[PDB]
């Protein structure tokens, strides 16, 4: 038992996307994050493909649940759904 | 004499904020181009860091003059500004 929590997880290349918008608020709430190494394999990058354009912001994910990216990920934490979002993810 | 015309460059990080619409027009008349690993020095991250936004297309530089980059460089090509501007670049 690592973590009571879940695991998240974030769609974007080591450095230069500039992913700094979803690393941002995980960083002032210390949450946890894991990077993905796109146009890399056609499994991702055709994921990443979709949600892709004007190289916005990455993509984040949460358990069993899809996140928009950066646009929902601040948005939740407004409205204050960013505390559940991390330890269970939900989409409520 | 290797070129009676002038060199030309733009500002984008090799493979990642997706120059390829820079690209895209100066591969359609075979014209020359330089990029800038962007990143790394604060002297390019702070001109970049005023062009940038939403990861949008890079910037052109034609020797003297600014360009806003994919925008105006696809401009001028529309009204014909793009001869005389690989060859001296002006912005008249
Ligand atoms: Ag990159």
């Amino acid at each position: 038992g690592p973590g009571s929590m879940v695991d998240v997880i974030i769609y974007t290349r080591p450095g230069c996307p500039y992913c700094a918008r979803a690393k941002a608020l995980l960083a002032r709430k210390g949450a946890e994050f894991n990077e993905i190494d796109a146009s890399a394999t056609p499994e991702l990058r055709a994921e990443m493909q979709e949600r892709s354009g004007r190289n916005t912001f990455p993509q984040i994910f949460i358990g069993s649940v899809h996140v928009g990216g950066s646009d929902d990920l601040y948005a939740l934490e407004d409205e204050g759904k960013l505390d559940s979002l991390l330890k269970t993810g939900k989409l409520i």
